[PDB]
RNA sequence: GUGCGCCCAGAUAGGGUGUUAAGUCAAGUAGUUUAAGGUACUACUCUGUAAGAUAACACAGAAAACAGCCAACCUAACCGAAAAGCGAAAGCUGAUACGGGAACAGAGCACGGUUGGAAAGCGAUGAGUUACCUAAAGACAAUCGGGUACGACUGAGUCGCAAUGUUAAUCAGAUAUAAGGUAUAAGUUGUGUUUACUGAACGCAAGUUUCUAAUUUCGGUUAUGUGUCGAUAGAGGAAAGUGUCUGAAACCUCUAGUACAAAGAAAGGUAAGUUAUGGUUGUGGACUUAUCUGUUAUCACCACAUUUGUACAAUCUGUAGGAGAACCUAUGGGAACGAAACGAAAGCGAUGCCGAGAAUCUGAAUUUACCAAGACUUAACACUAACUGGGGAUACCCUAAACAAGAAUGCCUAAAGGAGGAAAAAGGCUAUAGCACUAGAGCUUGAAAAUCUUGCAAGGGUACGGAGUACUCGUAGUAGUCUGAGAAGGGUAACGCCCUUUACAUGGCAAAGGGGUACAGUUAUUGUGUACUAAAAUUAAAAAUUGAUUAGGGAGGAAAACCUCAAACCAACAAUGGCAAUUUUAGACAAUAACAGAGCCGUAUACUCCGAGAGGGGUACGUACGGUUCCCGAAGAGGGUGGUGCAAACCAGUCACAGUAAUGUGAACAAGGCGGUACCUCCCUACUUCAC
RNA sequence: CACAUCCAUAAC
């Protein structure tokens, strides 16, 4: 079982200072003990969880391996690696994956370990966030509008998470919580297996194929436990910040940063020094374009898929600041996935969808409304209903003129206008499609 | 696998087109007028003027037939069928009988015909089943205070446009490749539109098209309307504008949604320019230009929304870079900063191709000055189709023809006798129990007339919808001097074009649908290549040696300060050494089966729709013959070689039982035979809808 | 600040 890695880091070394918190868990410390026992060593067999929405099929010890595997089963356990990263759907901190090998099945309880070993006190928001709490997508509303009375917002291009891993002081961090001064080793013999082939021997990975589920927790803690070193002067940063643009809370996501606090330019020029001092020095990578694309107060320019101002014209600000549903997005996949053509001016169109031989009807509106659907998080607290408007006329007339060009009479359009949809009152029906994509619009943004 | 389409002959079986011999047909009424000539003019009646009401004249017209819509009825044709029928039968075969009856597309072959002027369709709504709200803030109340076009919601009354087009009028000639407009493919992939491909055909050249706007509220707002916030704009607003009172001196409509000026400032209606498009090409609403007989007579105007001139404003009006948020410079509200979609494009040029008003200016032009072409009918001819007429292999379903067939029955008295003594299984013979059998079962019975059987000849149907390259097949006749031509050609273009010489009979086709033959191309399975020649990013190269290396031990149980439990180590940076595949240096390939239609370009023709006309959209890529890439159909249901278990039952002794054999047997998924449900199927089938 | 929509018919 994971019973050394029990004793490796539930004992680590502790009779001097040891694993993170040194006041606020040791009565709290084997909180995770007990129910790792319980759960991170769920049972020895098919028992933890897996890749069938619970788990793969139902096998013995897990197969037959952890029990034993206190002497090391797989090794070595070569893994063989290659690259992969997917352009999530929208705001894509793309997420990692791992070649199936049913190792995975040990690499997910295997990180459940680290999961519930630095999350538990400290390591904040699992996949891109900022300030800890049990959610995904929620410190990148609420922080957002939380505070922030300045301007100059400062994006953030180059990569540094996984273009460029350290996989040296990788290791010397990951062992600053985990593994101890004394009689601790026993982890990462094969963590270090990120071999990546593309004409070299390397050990840098681009997905690695160890697994798919904590590649996401590593660069977290890669990012995570350096951007307090790296916050320990914005502990004094704002001295007059916050109080110079006054008179009448980090921005940490997976990949893409802004500085939290602004009062000058000159206030703006340390950023532009030590944040790019810390993340040459520490992270091995280094940022673009002079620390980067510095707005003076305001642009229609992204961030995380979110605008931030400090006919697609509805925006606001004042002596508050404020969120909006920038362009580009929906100049990308509003053109991509075939919703309008520019191309005909009055600016847009709903024209159709792509195929002209398409699926089913009930498959049409359904993956539609999905599409649509795609709105109910991603654009959630937003400005600018019209402009969303102006791509929900767009949508739903593509996904009548598709039912219309599948069933294709006289410009079937008119006929399906008329025979199924939201008043021709009908399984050949869906009352859900835009009344519910306002009502995703109304709430989820003004609550 | 689109209603038909195959390929070769003519062209009323029924037609289409073209041009010629013509005719007949109506032009509001007359007039000189030609001759039945024709809008020319004189007179006359009606007709139109609202281009924005009135009357008077000047101008635009007066019909007729075709096309063509529209509805309504009536009946061929097309229907499962009647109904007859043909080895019964697989399937075929509807004078007329229900149902449809314009059949969906007629866009290359018809329903046809009578009536009437009118249908879908789109904007303006009758009617019938809703919600608002209401100047006060509401409350109080359908108090019709004071309503419903804010609309429902459903189902159709009333108008509009569809609901008209089409036919000649005295002749040139002039800026006649003029500005404009068309073409040059598609298609694939480079996706930064940066000059690349295809066995394009063209040729020059990469940001072309669009848009980031409007000056003293067109401010806080869109691609509608709407309402509420604020700067300029309240008598009311608590003695309720129907009632009632309270809550503000704020709270409702409105203004002060420019300062004016300058001309127009309404409906429609006519033609265009568009928008409508969007995916190809035509008909209905929305915008712009302009047009809608001149003057006297009341009529005949307050507006109104917009150009222009700016006048200053307030929002803070891209930009370049600054720029506490009441921030600025400068070009100040395109003032290329750009912004986007946007790949041998746009733009540009060439060559080719088009030209009515006969642009506006001259000789115009003579019995109002010259006119013979709309529609039907008729003569003839050239032409043409998917029509009509001829021609039908290759693979399949079936029925008899004992045409040829593997198939004809038991025991006993006792082979004799036979069973012609006796039965009755056997084939049947019937119903029908029924899960096949068992057919039960008297019966012919003791072969026949029928397990099973593939077939002579033959009965029928499906395939005539183009994919890469030769050959058996029905025709070298049904085509003869092809147009893909013999045959030289020659030229040319992607070739096939285009035009010259030219052999008279197996030249030309060696007609079509369809198979396999042979290597191809692609998608699928197993296998192999994997040096015809070695090394290389080095994948093996965390190896080892490591480098003398670095803090770290076996299994487990406890917070942290660790406590118990039993009693020499593998990893830390790598180098390094072989090959493994193809990168990287070079004398994966086998075997299996199946194979379908997106076009586009030229030549000849068929049609239709849009257009001055070149041309663009269609008809299976129109259709065949040449070139080409792009591209390698889909499900469902029968069927049958073949399968696959599993409940029941099955029969004579397969088992038992006794009987002359049957006979009565209980016990058969001990299935001996043998089916019903069964599985994943196998393969075939345009089988039926789909994809074009 | 906002609510919401406005698009035919028909030739493959």
């Amino acid at each position: 079982t994971m019973a050394i890695l029990e004793r490796i880091s539930k004992n680590s070394q502790e009779n001097i200072d040891e694993v993170f918190t040194r006041l606020y868990r040791y009565l709290l410390r084997p909180d995770i003990y007990y129910v790792a026992y319980q759960n991170l060593y769920s049972n020895k067999g098919a028992s933890t969880k897996g890749i069938l929405d619970d788990t793969a099929d139902g096998f013995s010890e897990e197969k037959i391996k952890k029990i034993i595997q206190s002497l090391k089963d797989g090794t070595y356990y070569p893994q063989p690696v290659r690259r992969m990263y997917i352009a999530k759907k929208n705001s894509k901190k793309m997420r990692p994956l791992g070649i199936p090998t049913f190792t995975d099945k040990l690499i997910q309880e295997a990180v459940r370990i680290i999961l519930e070993s630095i999350y538990e006190p400290v390591f904040e928001d699992v996949s891109h966030g900022f300030r800890p709490q049990r959610s995904c997508h929620t410190a990148l509303k609420t922080i957002k509008r939380e505070f922030g009375g300045a301007r100059w917002f400062v994006e953030g291009d180059i990569k540094g998470c996984f273009d460029n891993i350290d996989h040296v002081t990788l290791i010397g961090l990951i062992n600053l919580k985990i593994k101890d001064m004394k009689m601790s080793q026993l982890i990462y013999k094969f963590l270090k297996a990120g071999y990546l082939e593309n004409w070299q021997y390397h050990k840098t990975y681009s997905g690695t194929p160890q697994g798919g589920i904590l590649s996401p927790l590593l660069a977290n803690i890669y990012l995570h436990e350096l951007d307090k070193f790296v916050l320990q002067l914005k502990m004094k940063f704002d001295r007059e910040s916050p109080e110079r643009i006054t008179p009448e809370k980090y921005v940490r996501y997976a990949d893409d940063f802004i500085i939290s606090v602004k009062g000058s330019k000159e206030d703006c020029q340390w950023i532009k020094e030590q944040l790019k001092l810390f993340i040459h020095n520490k992270l091995k990578m280094e940022l673009s374009e002079e620390k980067t694309l510095i707005t003076h107060s305001s642009q229609p320019a992204r961030f995380l898929g979110y605008d931030i101002r400090v006919v697609k014209k509805r925006t606001l600000n004042g002596s508050v600041e404020l969120l909006i549903p920038l362009q580009d997005k929906i100049r990308q996949f509003i053109f991509d996935k075939k919703i309008a053509i520019q191309k005909k001016d009055s600016s847009w169109f709903p024209v159709h969808r792509k195929y002209l031989i398409r699926s089913t009807d009930l498959e049409i509106i359904t993956i539609y409304n999905s599409e649509l659907r795609g709105i109910c998080n991603y654009y959630g607290l937003a400005s600018n209903f019209n402009q969303l408007n102006y791509f929900a006329y767009l949508m739903e007339y593509s996904c009548l003129k598709t039912i219309a060009s599948k069933h294709k009479g006289t410009l079937s359009k008119t006929i399906s206008m008329f025979k199924d949809g939201s008043g021709s009152w009908g399984i050949s029906q869906a009352p859900v499609l835009y009344g519910y994509a306002r009502n995703t619009l109304e709430n989820r943004l003004k609550a």
